[PDB]
């Protein structure tokens, strides 16, 4: 928890009580565990929803859906049960509650079981299952001079009639919501991401929506891959963005422009970025994922635990910030090495809060946190992004001004800032490490066996922000060479292994004053010429498994070659700059490099000429 932020234990394990109703009688009852938190804002009133696990934390036991609410931003709360289970046996339950806010109503979706003691994904049929919808109505009043509020909960309705017996190539079994909070799309529709089983017991995700305020429901035709569960969704620039959990694997994210009729993997932005454990081979988790507007810029907020300990413990809850381009680690929200899996984040009247799980010996509470510090840091990063995007967009490029320098899809920038061992990211997400570097205006100058810089890719570890590079990228720089080499030496490139011996795409130079471009594993043909002391402009592109190299804006011989054998998907290790940064490799490069830019797509020709023509104008030096 950052400096300046604080919390309280709100749903207190083995302490807080709720109004348990049975046989027309109501009694205040102490609860063992609270889980599956969901935190929202209804027209001025804060509401918190979750699971009340009466007797034990075991998933298949006695559970009702509880609610708490406040009109003073979290100093005081009232308590109630919003949805009760069927009362048929000692293990009846309503599970995984998923919430939508619209006008002054709360729409809550839950599964309902009568008596099974087995985990739901292992049932062979639906004999014990039902799926339901309850609506709560929120009204405000002021009797006494001070604000008040009440909430009236309606009886649940089954939506079973809207589940077809068959989908494309399978037979249906059961379905449930994805937990946490869902959304109202910009056309008015109610939209719930859902998880479904079929008769072979495989799990997968769909879109489940309503056009008549929840009176009827439909399914979109498409689906995620088998193995994706507990999905969570938001709306961005006209698409639904669906974010999934996959046990024992890196997380998959999908895009859809038509209410779920067609699904496409987000290879160029967010898919495969977040892993469930340092080696990504442990159970996954539930996540909060919303779109909000801060100081006039729209952005996304996402949380997930790092799970250093393993299995289901899921310690160290982290918060991330992104604009669908750059991706920044806000930090750790939980405290110390405690266990902390599920979570919910809310932005209200310009303040940030989080409701989340804590776990000691399989006994669970929900704490409520005021994230004053997290928001401070966020605002600082958003200003820096806005400032550098504005600076670059305002430069008068030469012919009266030519076309503008592009910032769409720009991800990283290495320029004037540097310490003794790092080259700093102007966008503040990923730095590069260095050796034998001497600082100069807007760049670095290297020399000797072992010199150069390294901008990590798969080397980032658990969470990999530049995974898009395995699908498409553009890399740009200015360079000058100071000594004719003995053999062939490296200048800039993308490497598949950690030495730099297995290249995907790169550029070197040799003793006969020629360039040596390198296309994957293809045999190397030297070409063109250069003079010492002369400044040159360099660009590398890769898309659709094809790579290119430009000098001063023009493509060299051999451009247009295959860099990925149609076989698999590349796993890039790092980009190397002005050397391999490896003492064990024999080359010695004596060169200066300035202003390195990284983009998540292949640039167009006009975009390349402007960048070339405007080299002397973009450094960060004056600021
Ligand atoms: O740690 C609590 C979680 O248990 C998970 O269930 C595990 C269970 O702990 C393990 O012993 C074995 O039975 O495999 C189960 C996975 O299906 C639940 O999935 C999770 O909801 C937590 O309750
Ligand atoms: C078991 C169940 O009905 N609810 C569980 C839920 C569920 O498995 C998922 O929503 C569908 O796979 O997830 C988890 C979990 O962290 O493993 C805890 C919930 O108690």
């Amino acid at each position: 928890l950052a400096p300046g932020s604080s919390r309280v234990e709100l749903f207190k394990r083995q302490s807080s009580k709720v109004p348990f109703e049975k046989d027309g009688k109501v009694t205040e009852r102490v609860v063992h565990s609270f889980r599956l938190p969901a935190l929202v804002n209804v027209d001025g009133v804060m509401v918190a929803i979750a699971d009340a696990r009466y007797e034990t934390s075991f998933d298949n036991s006695l559970i009702d859906t509880v609610a708490k609410y406040s009109v003073d931003d979290g100093e005081t709360w009232e308590t109630q049960i919003a949805i009760k289970n069927s009362r048929a046996s000692s293990v009846s339950r309503v599970v995984d509650p998923t919430v939508i806010v619209k006008g002054n109503k709360l729409y809550v979706l839950v599964g309902s079981y009568n008596s099974s003691r087995s985990y739901w994904t292992s049932h062979g049929d639906a004999r014990d299952w039902d799926i339901l919808l309850a609506v709560g109505e929120v009204t405000k009043s002021t009797a006494g001079g001070k604000i008040t509020a009440s909430i009236k909960w309606g009886s649940p309705v089954s939506l079973k009639e809207f589940f077809p017996a068959e989908m494309e190539g399978m037979h249906t079994n059961q379905f449930l919501g994805g937990a946490g909070v869902a959304i109202v799309a910009s056309n008015g529709n109610l939209v719930y991401p859902v998880q479904v089983t079929n008769k072979k017991k495989q799990v997968f995700s769909k879109i489940f929506y309503s056009e008549d305020e929840g009176k009827t429901w439909k399914f979109g035709k498409g689906r995620s891959a088998f193995g994706c569960s507990e999905p969570v969704a938001l709306e961005w620039e006209g698409k639904l963005i669906i974010n999934t959990r996959v046990d024992y694997r890196r997380r998959l994210v999908y895009e859809s422009s038509d209410m779920g009729n067609t699904w496409l993997e987000a290879v160029g932005t967010l898919s495969r970025v977040w892993g469930p454990s340092p080696k990504s081979n442990q159970p996954g988790s539930q996540s909060s994922f919303t779109a909000v507007t801060i100081e006039g810029m729209r952005v996304m907020l996402f949380t997930h635990p790092l799970n250093f300990k393993g299995r289901w413990l899921r310690d160290r809850l982290n918060l991330w910030l992104t604009d669908n381009q750059r991706i920044y680690n806000v930090g750790q929200v939980s405290i110390g090495d405690e266990n902390s899996a599920y979570s919910s984040v809310l932005y209200k009247d310009d303040k940030l809060y989080c409701l989340h799980e804590i776990n000691s010996n399989e006994v669970y509470s929900l704490v409520f946190a005021r994230l004053v510090g997290e928001l401070r840091i966020i605002k600082s990063v958003l200003q820096s992004w806005k400032n550098w995007d504005s600076h670059l967009s305002s430069i008068c490029t030469p012919a009266g001004c030519g076309p503008a320098v592009t910032t769409v899809g720009l991800v990283g920038f290495l320029s004037h800032s540097a310490t003794k061992t790092e080259w700093e990211d102007a966008y503040r997400c990923v730095n590069a490490s260095t050796a034998n570097a001497e600082r100069v205006p807007n760049g670095l100058k290297f020399a000797g066996v072992g010199g150069g810089a390294l901008w990590p890719v798969s080397q980032q570890g658990q969470n990999q922000r530049y995974h898009f590079a395995n699908h498409a990228f553009t890399l740009v720089a200015s360079v000058t060479i100071h000594e004719v080499p003995k053999g062939a030496s490296p200048l800039l490139g993308a490497s598949l292994d950690s030495s730099g011996g297995k290249k995907l795409l790169g550029l070197s130079y040799d003793k006969r004053h020629q360039w040596q471009p390198i296309y994957g594993s293809t045999p190397v043909t030297p070409t063109g010429s250069w003079e010492m002391g002369k400044r040159y402009h360099v660009v590398l592109t890769m898309a659709n498994k094809i790579g290119s190299v430009y000098i001063d804006g023009e493509p060299l011989e051999g451009s247009g070659q295959t860099v990925v054998p149609d076989e698999r998907t590349p796993d890039i290790s790092h980009f190397y700059v002005g050397g391999y940064k490896r003492s064990g490799m024999p080359t010695d490069s004596r060169v200066t490099v300035n202003n390195v830019l990284l983009y998540n797509r292949q640039l167009n020709a006009e975009e390349i000429r402007t960048l070339f023509l405007s080299q002397d104008l973009i450094g960060t030096e004056a600021h």
